[PDB]
């Protein structure tokens, strides 16, 4: 099975809300809630990837973020490594720049069942911040 490196951004505002998008019906992990992000490309670092992905997907430039969690997940047909970046400062206002659903969700109200299963320990970790 193919093995991908994925960089995602946990976009947290000052009211402890997270900017969460929903994946398309024909995507892998279809219809799931997600942190915006995507594939790290050849020639780019994980730090560069999360910046580029958040610019493409939601129209913000992260600054002074940090690695919140790195983990491996074996899906039924693919293995990925997920780089979860905590993004607490950024330029711009996040929106559905690719036409995807996107909105602010209270951290305490997040339900891990709504996300890909790889996100479960990260969501649990965020809720103890
Ligand atoms: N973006 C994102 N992906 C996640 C999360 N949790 C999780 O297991 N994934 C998985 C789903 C996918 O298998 C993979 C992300 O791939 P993607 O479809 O977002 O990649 P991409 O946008 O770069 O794809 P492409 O259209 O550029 O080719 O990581 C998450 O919180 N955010
Ligand atoms: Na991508
Ligand atoms: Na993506």
């Amino acid at each position: 099975m193919k093995k991908l490196q994925i960089a995602v951004g946990i976009i947290r505002n000052e009211n402890n809300e997270i900017f969460i998008t929903r994946r398309a019906a024909d995507a892998h992990m279809a219809n799931k809630l997600e942190f915006p992000g995507g594939k790290i490309e050849m020639g780019e670092t994980p730090e560069q990837a999360v910046v580029r992905e958040l610019q493409e997907e939601v129209g913000i430039t992260p600054q002074h973020f940090s690695l919140f969690e790195k983990l491996e997940y074996e899906f039924p047909d693919r293995h990925i490594t997920l780089w979860f970046w905590l993004v607490e400062r950024w330029e711009g206002e996040p929106w559905g720049k690719e036409g995807q659903p996107g909105e602010w969700m209270s951290l305490v109200g997040l339900n891990a069942d709504d996300f890909p299963p790889a996100n479960e320990p990260v969501i649990a970790k965020l809720k103890r911040l």
